[PDB]
């Protein structure tokens, strides 16, 4: 009983479908876990993500994670309330969502 | 489910009800209800079984069960520093990951 694990976050690009991700779309939840980056979640202006995607670094090609349906939720910014959508990846755990979700509540300030 | 807030506050907690004293520790809750739904603890003391809670009508007091706790290291300005995180007996995971995103939040983790 000792407790490691760090959550990072990069931007990303994604999108309806898989040719549709452009331009950094989003924020991906990430963990540098085992054989590259696994992405936990998408945070994102957008309501109308179906995946993300990631170039590999080996140079191999690239990764689509599919996204699940999203969250809204909104937050106080100095710009005033922003809406965003939280997009948990198909298939997460719930440990992994509770990381997610907790991080956001501890760093975010919502309406 | 969308996020909630998670705010910290300070508690009494020991080995039994009554060894519960002043405040041994850091609880981590949400509002709800009005009921507040306390999460986990941290504490530097190793032995904790118990935390204590009045309710703030003054009603009473409110004493749950705690988990055997994680060791964990936060480094602190004096060098890197011990804590002990304990969850509240049965939380699911879907909380216990609340709690640890919460931490690597608040608590410079090492």
């Amino acid at each position: 009983e000792l407790s490691p694990v760090a959550l990072r976050q990069m931007s990303c690009a994604a999108g309806t479908t898989q040719t549709a991700c452009t331009d950094d779309n989003a924020l991906a939840y990430y963990n540098n876990s085992k054989g590259g980056r696994f992405v936990l979640a998408l945070l994102s202006d957008h309501q109308d993500l179906k995946w993300a995607r990631f170039p590999k670094s080996d140079g191999t090609g690239t990764i689509y994670t599919e996204l699940e349906p999203p969250c809204r939720f909104v937050t106080d910014t100095p710009k005033g309330p922003k809406v965003k959508y939280l997009y948990f990846i198909k298939g997460l755990n719930n440990l992994n969502r509770g990381m997610v979700l907790g991080s956001l509540a501890a760093t975010v300030r919502l309406q």
